[PDB]
């Protein structure tokens, strides 16, 4: 019940969530902090209304947490950089050679010594420092650092949420929906890959980009930038974030030899009896659509080949934290409310399983099923990048801990080669437009002092790092809640 | 414990939310209806996915409800007629003076007998005819109707809900939002009046116009067309229905005679101890500005007095469901969750009040303080046109029933001019964006078969018509639930 | 959906649960009366510490309830006598002959015109003329009254409670423990049946005996006296309350020519799949062993046949309010709590039923089940003598009325001879053990003030008497709630 | 925020619900054995069905547990001797000097070496081996061990609980209501004085003795042997336990000179804002009446000085859960439900406080104000000997921990002599009547397999133990759940 000698163990945090908290370290400039600012969104209920400003300020506390985390046992993290922080300033005009077949699609970005040396220029030397001097200190202490390019935000110079919303796509800074933000983001790829390459023993090149998409183009309730209900607009983002990520792999490689992947959200999908395998092609189609591609160069019912954006997954990154359940076969698989994401917050679901503060069911099962399947369809290495739960009083973190990280035991112990885990967050943080009342953190943060508290969960989480597996002693915790 | 001799009794209804459910009847022309059959708003979860075309369908079953109502007590109603099932093709062409004054303000609108006879060319006749026939069905019994220009609804050629979202208000028919809706408005307003004059005893302009504009453009999430988050937009919509307003009024007045009003979505404002009196004029701004106007001619801090507008209101329909309350003086009272509208669905108000499926707290003492303070403030007559409450299993509706009949009562018998007392809905019906889910109904309605069956509320509002009063019997239910 | 002519529909009460409330109309001379005022019971919460002399005090109020009742459309009543009133002193001395088999079983107690002239001076006649002066004030209204003559209570000449807890039952007036009750019972029915005779259309010996035995030496957490734990000693209460019962029978017979029957408590026994017929053997055990023996003179597996005992049994009363689910064949079946009798105040089954206050499960099907099979195993005219629900608010009763009354109409149209429909009392009334804080009436009493209010249920009723029937404008009830 | 230097830390245990667990450790001979085992009490829901020998196993595992509790820093465990364990036959012959006053109390018992050499024939020698094998491999660690002599189960010999329900106390051996029990306790006493003095460094002579008399003979319904209801026998048990104390006292300190104490049950009384003073009168006479005689010789308006019962209180142990609260003066304060033992199962208070399996409100400021008003009342020194809550999921055990030893700290702090904190359980165990389905253990056993798991609140029971106080970094749990 213990893990391999190497077996990655730790935790993952983003920018935007909790670097800000001191006076001196906010980033103004990108969409989502004009975003969760706005008043109508505010008024109109989008965002909460809590600030980004007010987070736990790991910007300026981040040593005192790395001790934290080495204290638990913490041997590798996964963090990010802010595109906006580095880039305050347009970089639209460091040209840079752009390869495009006949379709338009942009097959290849060339961003040379000297690009980069200008984009140096450009760049935001007092965050680029920063930023090193905040991973060098977790590195230098013998522990393993994951580096993530992309976690969401976008610079407001690419982005202007508010104006896509009130005029439209066409009339605004718009994003993703710009295929000009493919460029961009290689040549961010480039220069961060040069400039920090040293650090990161894997990269990705971006956090979760489905949810970016979805959220922020169709399930437009949910209060992501821009809000812009369309399902057209939707699927150009996701287009060219799947050509930014070929590129920007592309990137990375020149000036890094280490693995890069993709850090992607999975739910785990499940329907009926035996209605059909028409869900198989329903999850290629919404599920698997993006990691097939950047992986087989295609996907379902599309003959479509392109090696531009295939052999680009050298490794998965998993966020896993619940389950989607259907009904129906037809042509069109339906939704269960009250089944993994759609439960009531502290509620429980009609499998008998309690539900965290967000209403997201506790499903363990769900990430050992996940973790086969993946590696059955792509035969890479795995990571589970994200895993934890809303919750408080920390009444299921305990619980939900040991049994994840058993699900992920129980698939290494049956060859599947899952190289580590990861929660989410060390500490509470900004749960985006939810705000501070989602709470993540194996350990919990006044965010009036910005003080950390230990949850009893994260001296569970001590005893599995330290042991490097789950002790016989919590193997009780391996049911339910 | 008795009302006059001529107080009404009965319950109020409108189109969209009633006339369709038998195949044919639809109103396929209006905003509402491309509104709830989009796939995009389906799918982000704005709209429940139910149809309208799937309701009571009054339209077919008019006579059948009429002698239900009858078999109750009902001994008058008030009802609607949509404006895109009258005028399914623009009215744009039917020229008609416009007077305006140096600030582009329309105050005046002359519809004539020739733009009337014109106007009856475009109308749809078999519309119009049937309205008569329905509405005639109920007045030839001997009992009182009161007939609503405007429930929600616009004729598509005005408003074009989906291209407003995606391309803005400048680029698409934006209903409200276009000056040219009061002249047409107006003209529609003028046409009904000279139409279906002799069938009411009481004209109301519009419902609830408020819940339009801020539900529209400001509190998005809530699924109304066109989902238009603008504060900018908001003030111009409400702007314009207040010359809608003022303009049909002077339009009803030239063929009708008899009193012309509105009805208006009031919630009782409530905050804390003795914090100030910031709270007034925070009433003044957003609860009492439209009926303000629309009578006095001006507002708040705000010397503008306009005649064109001022005068305007013969009577004022109360549509009451429950409170709101906020904390805090400074310069921003904030609305504390748990009260009034933001209870959760079945459970308790923070007071110890029973709160509906639409998780609105029951509290009947706000209707009593409502009917006062408008009388105070405007003392013109009133009559509650609106008070329900969404509970399919009716475990509120007697209890709530007999305790707002209880307020209203108590009003009157302190004086206060209260003409009557209108239920929401006779029958359950489709709840907007909501769909059926959310039952105001007295009677239940099965939507497939159509059949109506008595809520036990029924029968006790049957008693109270009948005793037209709150008979000895059942002076317990004046309390809570 | 409507009963043939002469169905009866109606309620049922008790003496000690409801004549008591105005001073002066106590029956202090009864074993519950004692028992209830009972110091230490009360400290121990055996009993609620709520006291009968503040019930609803029908034995003042009775022509007001009848009024009432008639207004509902209650055209027959089933009312019980009090033993404790009718002679509160000792009938041991009325010899009278006793004929005993080999055995001691009493196969025959001969009461005569004598032994009744006697018992007529032994008789209090002031609460014997008041009797016949309640039930005649209901009858010659042109109702119908079906006469029970034991509804729990005994005399404290027969039964000393306290004393047979503390000391033992062979230390003490032991009640059914003692088989010259059989003798005396005899006794008392004769002497009702010759001087109250006239009165009603049917007779009942008692009601509910197995309860009495059951709560009284079996669950004894339940407050009924003497709360003597021993199976022995229920089983020898149970086999004096199978003889009284005969007893009684063969005495009202020689004074009244009328049917003679007994009220009976049955629960719908129910189990998993398909486990065994061992189920069958169960019930036959458990639920219908005494009913079994007062119509065919034995039970399963105990060749014994008992002339004196069968035959005795003219109609079966049934009082019906919840299930009882079971698991496992072996030998011994389980019962599942969260079912039936087994639910939690206001909670849900693990079938999605609602719970009533006591936390019995609502089932209606269970009514009809239970009716089809009493028929084919006794083939007897049947009457749902008790239906009801313990509900202060009426959230479910009126549900409840419908849904049950429902399933008799199934079970008559089937051909079942079942007579017709006693709702559990009209009023609320002091529920034994448990005091005031269960509400069964369709109409709610104020404790405090005596006064009747109508709760909606009572309006339902008043329908449902009417109609003779359930009216289709009230079929969608028969449902759940 | 730390304790003295020798404060001990840790937990309590019984012999009961703890011991047997592998086959051929059961005691049968001991009153709670054979009642819990009973048909008719386990029919009647007295007692849950679940049976001890199906428990933890520590008279089997005892090295493995005190592993387990070294493991988690347990310095000081205080444990009980059945008294039928080591004699399972009767006592009684071993005649003994027994002095006796005016008015029969038992003054004084005088065992000597003689009587002594006489029980240790009688004694079972396996048994008192045994104790002393487990006892002493704790206290071979150095650590400290805390010897009680009585914690409830009786020996048959001296206690047929069955017989005692069915033919009354003074037909069958009556326990504590056969003054001779007294006797025989001293008898026992001096033997384990004897023949285990050297092991403990203080001795208690019983366990809550409050709750075997109350629960016995009044609370009847909480399934306590013998279950008969009896104000008087309450009365008469209390009185001999109160001079079984004493004697026992006498009697141990005559072979052994350490500390002789006695652990009892200490509620939290509390009621309205300033009602009176009649409370303190109350507490008195229920709460402070045992504990007063034992340490003064007498209690409330009762002259009587009793110096065979005074002076006998060398230490007090405190067994603290939650708070009692009542209203009103007059001359009978009354208990308030919802509030303390009352509550609901994971219910809340009306003081918003959480409840725990049992429902049991956590009130952590209670014990603090108990150990004040305990110390100011005998100014004797104090030892938390139970603290802990009814918490399968362990999700308010954790913060009930931080909270009791708080309040702990602070009465310490203020200089109020309390010399340990012991929880109640390392280890789940059976729960008397209520059987296994209330857990308290730190560690979670599976009583199929008897595997002990470590509930994360064991682990902040060792950073507790450890720091010999609260570090800084759990001081949030100081608050609430």
């Amino acid at each position: 019940m213990k893990f391999p000698k190497d077996f990655m163990i730790g935790y993952s945090s983003s920018p935007f969530q909790f670097e800000a908290g001191i006076p001196g370290s906010e980033d103004p400039n990108s969409d989502w902090w004009v975003w969760v600012h706005d008043p109508e969104n505010t008024a109109a209920g989008l965002v909460s209304g809590d600030f980004p400003e007010n987070g736990p300020g790991y910007w300026n506390l981040n040593q005192n947490d790395h001790d934290l985390a080495e204290k638990l046992g913490v041997n590798t993290i996964r963090v990010g950089v802010e595109w906006s922080r580095i880039f305050p300033k347009p970089t639209f005009n460091v040209k840079v050679p752009v390869e495009r077949d006949e379709n338009g699609s942009i097959v290849h970005v060339d961003v040379d010594d000297k690009a980069v040396e200008r984009l140096d220029e450009l760049a935001n030397k007092e965050a680029v420092n920063h930023y090193v001097e905040m991973y060098k200190d977790w590195v230098e202490r013998g522990r393993k650092l994951i580096l993530n390019l992309y976690h969401w935000p976008l610079p407001l110079w690419l982005h202007n949420p508010i104006m896509v919303r009130r005029m439209g796509p066409d009339r605004a800074p718009s994003g993703w929906l710009n295929e000009e933000s493919v460029v961009e983001f290689a040549k961010y790829a480039a220069y961060i890959a040069w400039k920090m390459g040293e650090l990161p023993v894997m990269w990705s090149t971006m956090n979760e980009p489905n949810v970016v998409y979805e959220q922020g183009y169709m399930f437009v309730k949910g209060g992501f930038p821009p809000g812009y209900l369309s399902l057209e607009a939707a699927d150009k983002a996701r287009r060219n974030m799947i050509q930014a990520h070929a590129r920007a792999y592309d990137n990375i490689k020149r000036f890094s030899k280490k693995p890069v992947g993709l850090i992607y959200a999975f739910q785990w999908f499940e329907l009926l009896e035996g209605p059909a395998e028409v869900f198989d092609k329903f999850k290629s189609s919404k599920l698997y659509y993006f990691t097939d591609i950047v992986s087989k160069g295609s996907s379902i019912i599309n003959v479509e080949y392109r090696r531009d954006l295939a052999n680009r997954l050298d490794w998965l990154g998993v966020n896993y934290y619940s389950r989607l359940v259907y009904k129906i076969v037809d042509d069109k698989p339906i939704i269960l409310h009250g089944y993994g994401f759609l439960c009531t917050p502290g509620g429980i679901s009609p499998a008998e399983n309690p539900c965290s503060d967000f209403g997201w069911e506790v499903y363990p099962e769900g990430l050992y099923l996940l973790l086969k399947e993946l590696y059955n369809r792509y035969g890479v290495d795995l990571i589970v990048t994200e895993n934890g739960v809303s919750d408080s009083r920390d009444a299921l973190r305990p619980a939900y801990l040991v049994s994840h990280v058993y699900s992920v035991w129980k698939a290494a112990n049956e060859g599947i080669p899952v190289k580590g885990y990861l929660h989410w967050s060390l500490t509470d943080n900004y749960e985006w437009a939810q705000g501070f009342r989602q709470k993540f953190g194996l350990v919990m943060v006044d965010f009036k002092t910005k003080k950390r508290y230990l949850r009893p969960s994260a001296l569970v989480f001590r005893e599995i790092a330290t042991h490097n597996g789950i002790p016989d002693e919590l193997q009780h915790l391996t049911l339910i809640q």
